């Protein structure tokens, strides 16, 4: 995956996104990575339950699953498949998204 592969820490901050290796856009780069999630009391960012039991993933100590989620609604995103993996570094977990 040259796109879809993001690595985040098991505390709540994004570390690196695997895709940025060629700045061929003039976007505002405050979209992804460098994300320190402060307790602004915002549990509604399209994910009431974080990813795939991400909240349990952390404390269970084995956040590594591939789960495909189909959106059979109207105003929903495309069918994606999340492969999360507890980073081999330790207290961090990856997120590989892959649309079908
Ligand atoms: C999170 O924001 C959950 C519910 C909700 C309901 C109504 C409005 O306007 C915002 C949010």
């Amino acid at each position: 995956l040259a796109f879809g592969a993001i690595q985040l820490d098991g505390d709540g901050n994004i570390l690196q996104y695997n895709a940025a290796e060629g700045d061929i856009t003039g976007r505002d780069p405050k979209q992804v990575i460098g994300k320190n999630f402060f307790k602004d009391v915002a549990p509604c960012t399209d994910s009431p339950e974080f990813y795939g039991k991400f909240k349990e993933g952390v404390a269970s100590g084995n956040l590594n699953t591939m789960f495909e989620y189909t959106f059979d609604y109207q105003m929903t995103p495309t069918k994606v498949k999340v492969h999360m993996k507890k980073a081999l570094s330790g207290d961090s977990y990856w997120v590989f998204v892959k649309r079908v």
